[PDB]
């Protein structure tokens, strides 16, 4: 408690650490969720992850804050006890690349879509050391996510933000959202000030089409659910025609 305003709620499988909370998915791979304090509003949830491919960790996301970001690294410590490669971000807003100083601090490379990094400073963000880029399809080109083990990272098309990416998880089935994606029984999509209202529904299900497999699907702001949230998420985008 940990009892947010936003987000999921505790429940039976989380692991309390600090300010966070970590929730294991599968053999190896862990969701991180930490909390932003907005005075008068209280707690909003942000959920990463954290990967190990055989004897090293890949994180998708910061926390809100450097502060919460080495709690992340510390846990990994405690925990998984292995080298953090790199982490992949996922959009240029506080929740996704909050804490990026806390990961260069501490050797860890990292990477951003080169829109997130443009973006980054007007958006209040350090940017990524690197940038990816992404074909006319949406695939990342590979040269620029080199040694990046199991992660898929796709660019969906504009929708909660114009630069925002997802990430599968090969063989596992898991695929991350980010916050493009909200719950199957969510009441809206969250915060659109910078959203791509014409073409969401279309980045939504370029989302689900490119990662046909998974059926866990992880996001920003809710616990995973099934892939009933992408086509609720694209309905809702629908509405906004
Ligand atoms: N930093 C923040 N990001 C979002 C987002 O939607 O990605 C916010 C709104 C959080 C909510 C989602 C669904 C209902 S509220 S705040
Ligand atoms: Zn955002
Ligand atoms: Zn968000």
């Amino acid at each position: 408690e940990i009892r947010p305003t936003i987000g999921q709620q505790m429940e039976t499988g989380d692991q309390r650490f600090g300010d966070l909370v970590f929730r294991q998915l599968a053999p190896n791979v862990w969701q991180h969720t930490s909390y932003l304090d907005m005075p008068g509003f209280g707690a909003v949830a942000s959920n990463g992850l954290i990967v190990r491919d055989g004897g090293r960790v890949l994180v998708v996301d910061t926390a809100w804050t450097d502060d919460q970001t080495a709690q992340i690294l510390n846990w990994i410590k405690q925990e998984i006890n292995l080298p953090v490669a790199l982490a992949v971000v996922t959009h240029a807003h506080q929740d996704k690349m909050g804490g990026m100083d806390a990961l260069h601090a501490a050797g860890i490379a990292t990477y951003a879509n080169a829109l997130s990094n443009q973006l980054a400073p007007q958006e209040g963000m350090v940017a990524a050391q690197h940038s990816l880029t992404f074909a006319a399809n949406g695939w990342v080109e590979p040269a620029t996510a080199p040694n990046f083990g199991p992660l898929k990272v796709f660019y969906p098309g504009p929708g909660h933000t114009s630069d925002n990416i997802t990430v599968g998880i090969d063989g596992t089935d898991i695929a991350f959202g980010g916050c493009l994606i909200k719950d199957s029984k969510a009441k809206s999509l969250g915060n659109l000030g910078d959203a791509d209202t014409e073409h969401y529904a279309a980045s939504a299900r370029a989302f689900g089409a490119a990662f046909p497999k998974a059926s866990m699907i992880v996001m920003s702001h809710s616990a995973p659910d099934s892939r009933a949230a992408i086509t609720h998420t694209a309905r809702m985008a629908d509405k906004l025609r």
